């Protein structure tokens, strides 16, 4: 259908937005502390403490698989891991100062692409 086209010329459209969005959050951590999963093989304990985990290269791999249907889909997983380092790591760790720095400078670059969603359709 002509209508089910419509929804993927959008799909595909939001999904550019949030390529932008992304790589201007993963900028906020030069370090890349944030960049791939938590490995198991280091820490294996992980799963008893994360019952989900989060990376940019999993938000990207998705990305790329149009898997974001909305912007709030989007912000769950950004905040996950923000939120699962501040769970795992103690406050005087660098992990978790870089989640905090993270979240801050994040937060401007959301409030502005809520604007151009809703704005854009």
């Amino acid at each position: 259908s002509m209508e089910q086209v419509a929804m993927e010329l959008r799909l595909t459209e939001l999904t550019r937005l949030l390529r932008s969005v992304l790589d201007q959050l993963q900028d906020k951590d030069p370090a890349r502390i944030f960049a791939q999963p938590v490995s198991l093989k280091e820490v294996p304990d992980y799963l008893d403490h994360i019952k989900h985990p989060m990376d940019f290269a999993t938000m990207r791999k998705r990305l790329e698989a149009q898997g974001y249907k909305n912007l709030h889909e989007f912000e769950e997983d950004f905040d996950l891991i923000i939120d699962n380092c501040m769970k795992y790591n103690a406050r005087d760790t660098v992990f978790y100062r870089a989640a905090v720095r993270l979240r801050d400078q994040g937060g401007v670059v959301l409030r502005q692409a809520r604007r151009e969603v809703d704005s854009i359709g």
